[PDB]
């Protein structure tokens, strides 16, 4: 019932995700010294400390806004990886599978929550 609880939910998520050492890669925004191109490929950068930064700001209204965000940075990693096997993007793919099994009740409980709301 509580339509607030999402928050919470969402900041132990990332203090989890933040634990995994799959999220190494993707903590911080993409290092422009380290891949020059970067830009060149990908139009929009995300990274958790930015999603944690808004959603600690009060800049997220739902975790649905919270959740693309998070997958931006997978899709972003799978569209700048020069293959399917490389190390980052295989760390990708398993902490999306981990980030995916935990948000899906986060997403339930929050949608269950807002139509108890406008009942
Ligand atoms: C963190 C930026 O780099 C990537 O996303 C990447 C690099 N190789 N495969 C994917």
């Amino acid at each position: 019932y509580d339509i607030q609880a999402w928050k919470k939910q969402c900041e132990e998520l990332l203090n989890l995700i933040f634990q995994c050492e799959d999220s190494e890669p993707f903590r911080q925004p993409v290092d422009l010294l380290e891949y020059p191109d970067y830009r060149d490929i990908i139009d929009t950068p995300m990274d958790f400390a930015t999603v944690r930064e808004t959603l600690e700001a009060g800049n997220y209204e739902s975790p649905m806004e919270l959740c693309k965000d998070v997958r931006l940075i997978f899709s972003n990693s799978k569209a700048y990886t020069p293959s399917k096997r490389s190390r980052i993007y295989s760390m990708s793919l398993r902490l999306s599978a981990f980030f995916e099994e935990h948000i899906s009740s986060v997403l339930s409980d929050y949608k269950s929550a807002l139509r108890f709301h406008k009942r």
